[PDB]
């Protein structure tokens, strides 16, 4: 008898998923590590060389975490002491290793605790934040020019973002942008001074004798936010003047009136630059587009090229403005913009017309677009067959619409349905990624011809190993609910029978714009629970989630913590009613959002489930970010929103726990979800003289993703699922 | 077929035991409330008369938590707005009632939040503290003088003690000593300014949006410390135009050459003070004893009058140097000390006279002095049938010690075997408090002929009630350990079989000094577990604990974490050889230093124990504070005691917790035994793999006493306990 994949096998990663990371340093080239070494790849025939050989650095004196070539490959950036700080943001120590002479520069080297650092996108200048202010390298080995002296830690970020913009708007640590061939460096500065700090403890290893106090400027939901001011400075002239002028390009008067944020910097040539603001009541955004004058050594912005975007039925894009994609010549641009329907498609900008013209439609999403050249502009949507949890390649005619070719979507259907795609410099070839629902697969391709190059990874070698294994199997489908239909998916057990009665876990998210049925390929602890336990694993996209249009991801506007709810909630019964689930035995779980629906589903009084896991769980609005939860909450104030923030909380259904059993899991850590979030929830329960279960992992944040404490905490919570499912 | 004592017994105090909380305020009578009402009580004849209605403050518009009423019995203070802080602190508002012109003063009234207020002995002036500064009033109604201005939050504090000296050294808020008639005031001062602070956050209510930091100067082992500086000033002689004048009595050299502390201060004559100091190590206390000088106003302290104390097998006295009790002339006085066979009995000194003469001798402990006349000491001891876990009265004949007198032994020996006593203001009468092992019984004696005048109370109505209820019963009894016998307490269920096997659960403390088998009657979580879950609970007295001499309690001098808790494993080892234990259901739990012994224990591969629980452990003694810990620890330096210190601790042994079932609870607001240390605890036992069950409590400290934190966990660990004993 096959063997099952065991909880061991999951956090053991005994079956490997293979990959194939690659990176484009030219239109026909790219990196690839293999055997420790990097090499070198001719995209064309497929032949290689050793780029650096694994032995360059044994006496380096530190393992290099990472690395970085110099856009013109003469420089090598190795990066070493990897500190992470938030989700994108670390420190660490660097050091530029001369490709061409094989040497290390050991002179006017990056300093030690560099924030970030960035090398010119041709070329090889750098520019670095170190105590949070911006410098800039010309020539590696040569002295730095300082380029802003207001950075104060925790007060003042020049070209870095604090934590609010890192994790919320820009998802990425830097705030500096280098114009295309280099000349400019634009950054944004952000000024905490009056955001309100979150404290918690930090315990550290066990010969610590007192807890650090770990504070961080964070503005929870309605708080004081950070301001923001924006700059480009002319980094060719650095050389020739003592202090080179940073000139600021300030927010449109339609934003000064009022708290507003950064939300978007793409240059569109040498000499012109976008950027987009967005009010704090997120649905009223501004793009301005700004070029260089010569004379004045100024940036003007054409309120003629000024574009503006208002929210209709909720806010405004899927999680900030979209971004542009501007043409060659910077006189036109691409945007994803939901339509008239409420789907989001292409719309086609000219800079000096408010009007746009939409080149894609149906009912159906544009997820992203992927590149764009004179002729062809190439995208990712769920078009492929109708299904919203599908994502395939297209390429569209520019000068012709009804022209629209799927790239990816007949290359093998059966076992590819969900791709992602990487384009070399000016898009000659490109690698396909397929995710699923069959084993990984990385393909490359010729773009003139578009025609397969060869199989770059299959996964052969993992397909062998599952063979002797009875893995789950999964169904993706929907429910009609209301003449709308709602997609979901089963990890089913090995040898499936509809004739039996099988307990159902509800694995939930449903946050905003949220997808959890869709035709991924995962192995994770639902394989285990599915194979080993015999347990059915689901997850439902009711109201609120995303990809299928405005009229489903907008119903829970402004009022989080009910349609998406309660439609977990009608998922189970549907579910129950398909006739192959123990209705004695329904289960609930969810990490973040999911510990949050999974918490209010478990206080609703349903009857439904028997019991739940939330992990790292918002309990209140009020005690999230602004950013994120004022884009879906508006203000908590009489005058706007308060009543659903108050109506919302978990600690509000307290007395509704007593028919569940409940598990509550957090990190003490969390710079996220703050630990504070679960600690009201337990304080709610024992208030009202509710029994559960509770689990704090000790410095985790709200990834608990460090290796021992991840393998406790799916320990942990699975013998909390057998246990309530009575199974040995 | 009656009831069983139940956990809703135990959490909702269904069987409440009374009492008789008298207060004497003269040689003759005493105060005792009844109905909310304050009667006064004639002790000769047992008549009284209403002294204070319940109704004369219907109107005062604040909840009364307290009050106190001045030696004279002119006035009485008036408690309100009561706002606990640690284990003795607090501040409130308070208001001052005259009773002679039956009115509420409104002039010059105590201002809120007062830290500490005190009538003199004599009289009715008062002394409070304020702001950490302290306030002198002749009169309630007129305004009072200001003797300190250097009081600063968390920095110096006058009159009041800082947290640790709060918690180790006075075991009191108040820093403030009145001489007998009032005339002069002492205090002491603390300095804080270098001493490290713990932190920690505190949630609140669900309404506060960011968490409260809260900081608390407390120096942990080898931190640094609070320095002290003690002063006396007469109250006799302010000045409503000149700022008061303070003495101040400087330590002696030998204390003053390194750290040293005040560990205590008692007045011996309207002139005489005496004060002892004690230096950091521990091991050396200085008592100094200063007359005042009527002639430069100054207190001289001569050397001949000094006393040394010194330790050799151990520390200084049970938890600190033992008080001194003066004669009427203030010319010799009497203190509890180790013998030379390491038993503690009364010594008799002469204020000029460096040895002391032994007064009682034996195998067995003077537990402490009560009452003193020119012709008897009264003490406690548990001398009566040589059992350390009984307490008895008795009275010794100064001018002949041969002749001793128990005077509680004999009252009702079944009954009674443990009591308290409390004596009126010039020993005429006492007050005895019987309280085990049968229910508690109070009752009032005249000195002269030591006639027993009446009963009190003698909780006849609880006791008719127990009748209909099968309650446990109690055997205390000894083992023999390498020929010395150690005594245990079992708490046995109704109609106890030893033909049967009853699972055990061992219930620790085994702390130094400590006494866990006993003759005391108690109404517990252990009476529910006996009398419901037919779970026999069994306590231990091994190395360490206390009144049994000094060959016992200093057996784990600057080795805590060693003997007392192998002796632990031991006496579960050997009840488990009874016929009537279940060697497959052994369990173990503690609370504070029970819950580093239960961790430790289970943690020691035994394999003794099933299961266990420990409630606010200390994990690692350099997270606890100095004074406590360095007492029994030394210092954590190489030179001293580090290498004990790192191995005594709970984190070192989370491999050996594979095999056992651990519960571990911790309130997040434990300002005592911070949640630091369990968190250093959880982490341990992820980092190697091992599942256990855990439980916060937000906002709890140390006691996790609220009313609803108390009844959810007793509720928690009464499921964890059955689940491991199999009990449905
Ligand atoms: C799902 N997920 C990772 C998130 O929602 C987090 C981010 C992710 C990037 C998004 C985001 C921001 C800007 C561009 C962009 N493009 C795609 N996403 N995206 C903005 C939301 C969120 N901050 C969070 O941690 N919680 C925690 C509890 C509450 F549920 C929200
Ligand atoms: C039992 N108990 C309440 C204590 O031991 C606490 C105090 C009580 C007064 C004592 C004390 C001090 C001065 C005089 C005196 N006379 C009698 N006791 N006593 C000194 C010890 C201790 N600080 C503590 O909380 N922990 C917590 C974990 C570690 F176990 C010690
Ligand atoms: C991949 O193979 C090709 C062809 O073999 C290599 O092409 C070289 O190109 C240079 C520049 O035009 C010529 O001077 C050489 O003669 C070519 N070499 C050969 C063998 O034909 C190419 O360098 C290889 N790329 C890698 C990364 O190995
Ligand atoms: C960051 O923002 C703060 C405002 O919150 C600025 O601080 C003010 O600066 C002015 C001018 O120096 C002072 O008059 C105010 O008293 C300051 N207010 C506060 C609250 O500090 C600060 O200058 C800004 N810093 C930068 C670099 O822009
Ligand atoms: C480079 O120029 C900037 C911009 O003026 C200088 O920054 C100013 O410095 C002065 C004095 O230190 C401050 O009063 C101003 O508020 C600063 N303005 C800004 C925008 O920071 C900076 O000091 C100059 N650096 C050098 C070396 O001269
Ligand atoms: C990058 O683009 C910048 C901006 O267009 C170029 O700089 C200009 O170069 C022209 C000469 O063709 C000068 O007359 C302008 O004064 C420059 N403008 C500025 C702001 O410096 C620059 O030459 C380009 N760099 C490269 C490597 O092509
Ligand atoms: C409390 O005791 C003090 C000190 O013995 C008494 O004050 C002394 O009284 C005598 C006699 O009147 C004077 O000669 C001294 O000068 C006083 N000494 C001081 C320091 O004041 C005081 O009278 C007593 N108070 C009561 C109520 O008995
Ligand atoms: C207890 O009883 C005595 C009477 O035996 C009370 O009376 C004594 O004190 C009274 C006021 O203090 C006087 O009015 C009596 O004359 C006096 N009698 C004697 C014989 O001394 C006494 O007050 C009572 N005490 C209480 C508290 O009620
Ligand atoms: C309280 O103690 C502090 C020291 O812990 C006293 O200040 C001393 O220490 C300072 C360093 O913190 C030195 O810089 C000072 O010179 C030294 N003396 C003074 C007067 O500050 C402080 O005075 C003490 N306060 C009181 C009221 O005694
Ligand atoms: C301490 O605070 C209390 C409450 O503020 C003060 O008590 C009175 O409070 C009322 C309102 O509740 C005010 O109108 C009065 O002015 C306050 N004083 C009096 C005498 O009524 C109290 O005054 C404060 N303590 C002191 C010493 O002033
Ligand atoms: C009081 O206890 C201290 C601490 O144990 C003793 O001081 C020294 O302790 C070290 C161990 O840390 C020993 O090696 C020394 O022999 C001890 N003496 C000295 C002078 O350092 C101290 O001796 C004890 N005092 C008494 C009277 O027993
Ligand atoms: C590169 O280093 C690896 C070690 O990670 C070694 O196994 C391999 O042989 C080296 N590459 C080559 C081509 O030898
Ligand atoms: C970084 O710090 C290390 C350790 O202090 C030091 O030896 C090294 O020279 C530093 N590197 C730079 C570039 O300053
Ligand atoms: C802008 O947002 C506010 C608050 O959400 C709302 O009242 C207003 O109608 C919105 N305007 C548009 C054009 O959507
Ligand atoms: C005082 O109040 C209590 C209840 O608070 C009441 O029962 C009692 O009768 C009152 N005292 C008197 C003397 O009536
Ligand atoms: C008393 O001392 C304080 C603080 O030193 C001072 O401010 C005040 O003026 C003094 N009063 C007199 C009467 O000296
Ligand atoms: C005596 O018994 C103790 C425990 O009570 C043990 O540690 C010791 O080794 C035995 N022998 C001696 C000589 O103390
Ligand atoms: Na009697």
């Amino acid at each position: 008898t096959r063997k099952t994949y065991t909880l061991t096998d999951y956090l053991k990663n005994t079956y490997r998923l293979k990959l194939y990371s690659l990176r484009w340093i030219s239109d026909h080239e790219y990196l690839y590590k293999q055997e420790n070494n990097i090499l070198v790849f001719n995209a064309e025939y497929g032949n290689s060389s050793v780029f650096l050989e694994n032995s360059t650095f044994d006496e380096f004196g530190h393992s290099i975490n990472d690395y970085s070539i110099s856009p013109d490959g003469q420089f090598i950036l190795l990066e070493y002491n990897y500190v992470k700080q938030w989700r994108h943001s670390y420190t660490a120590s660097y050091d530029i290793y001369d490709l061409n002479k094989r040497q290390l520069i050991t002179e006017e080297r990056i300093p030690n605790n560099t924030q970030w650092v960035t090398w010119s996108p041709v070329g090889h200048k750098l520019a670095y934040v170190w105590n949070n202010d911006i410098y800039v390298k010309i020539e590696p080995n040569l002295p730095s020019y300082r380029i802003t002296w207001t950075g104060k830690e925790d007060i003042i970020y020049n070209g870095i973002t604090d934590w609010v913009y890192e994790e919320e708007v820009f998802s990425a640590y830097s705030a500096l942008w280098w114009s295309p061939n280099g000349t400019f460096l634009a950054y944004a500065q952000f000024n905490d001074t009056e955001v309100p700090l979150i404290e918690y403890s930090f315990y550290s290893d066990e010969s610590l004798q007192y807890p650090k106090t770990v504070r961080v400027p964070y503005p929870k939901a309605g708080a004081v936010n950070p301001t923001v001011k924006f700059f480009v400075v002319n980094t060719d002239s650095l050389s020739s003047v003592t202090n080179a002028t940073s000139i600021q390009i300030t927010a449109p008067a339609s934003m000064l009136i009022g708290d507003h944020y950064l939300c978007d910097v793409t240059w569109a040539t040498q000499e012109r630059i976008s950027l987009q603001w967005l009010r704090r009541i997120q649905n009223y955004s501004v793009m301005d587009i700004c070029d260089y004058d010569e004379s004045s050594g100024r940036w003007n912005c054409l309120v003629a090229r000024q574009h503006i975007e208002m929210s209709t039925t909720g806010w405004v894009g899927r999680f900030r403005p979209s971004e542009p994609h501007f043409t060659l010549d910077g006189n036109s641009f691409y945007k994803i913009i939901s339509n008239e329907e409420g789907y989001r498609h292409i719309c086609y900008f000219q800079i000096d017309k408010k009007d746009c013209t939409f080149i894609t439609k149906g009912t159906w999403e544009v997820i992203g677009i992927e590149a764009l050249t004179s002729d062809y502009l190439y995208y990712i949507s769920n078009e492929y067959k109708g299904m919203p949890g599908g994502r395939n390649l297209y390429k569209i005619q520019l000068s012709d619409y009804t022209k629209v070719t799927c790239l990816s979507c007949e290359l093998n259907p059966e076992r590819c349905q969900y791709y992602s795609v990487s384009f070399s410099k000016e898009a000659k070839y490109y690698q396909l990624r397929c995710s699923g629902p069959g084993l990984p697969l990385y393909t490359l391709h010729s773009s003139v011809n578009d025609k397969g190059l060869r199989v770059l990874e299959d996964n052969s070698a993992l397909d062998k190993m599952l063979q002797n294994v009875q893995m789950p199997s999964k169904k993706l489908d929907f429910i009609i609910l209301n003449e709308t239909k709602f997609w979901y998916q089963m990890i089913l057990p090995p040898h499936f029978d509809k004739s039996k009665k099988y307990p159902l876990l509800l694995d939930v998210y449903a946050g905003p714009c949220s997808q959890k049925a869709d035709t991924v390929f995962r192995l994770n602890w639902a394989t285990y629970l599915a194979s080993t336990e015999n347990i059915i694993v689901a997850s439902f996209d009711g109201r609120g989630s995303g990809y299928q249009g405005d009229k489903i991801m907008h119903a829970i506007n402004r009022r989080l913590g009910t349609f998406e709810v309660e439609d977990q909630i009608e998922a189970a019964r549907q579910f129950s009613k398909m006739g192959f689930v123990d209705n004695k035995r329904i289960a609930i779980w969810g990490w973040s959002y999911g510990g949050y629906v999974t918490s209010m589903v478990l206080g609703s009084g349903s009857g439904v489930f028997k019991c739940g896991i939330a992990v790292a769980p918002v309990s209140r609005w009020e005690y999230y970010d602004s950013v994120y939860t004022e884009r879906y909450m508006g203000l908590p104030t009489p005058e706007d929103n308060l009543d659903h923030y108050r109506n919302s909380t978990v600690m509000s259904r307290a007395e509704n726990f007593k028919q569940v059993e409940y598990l509550l899991i957090h990190g003490t850590a969390d710079d996220n979800v703050h630990f504070q979030q679960s600690a009201q929830i337990s304080k709610a329960l024992v208030d009202v003289g509710v029994d559960f279960q509770a689990m704090w992992y000790t410095d985790e944040d709200h990834g608990i993703a460090s290796s021992t404490a991840h393998q406790h905490i799916y320990t942990h919570m699975s013998h909390f699922i057998k246990q309530c499912f009575s199974l040995p």
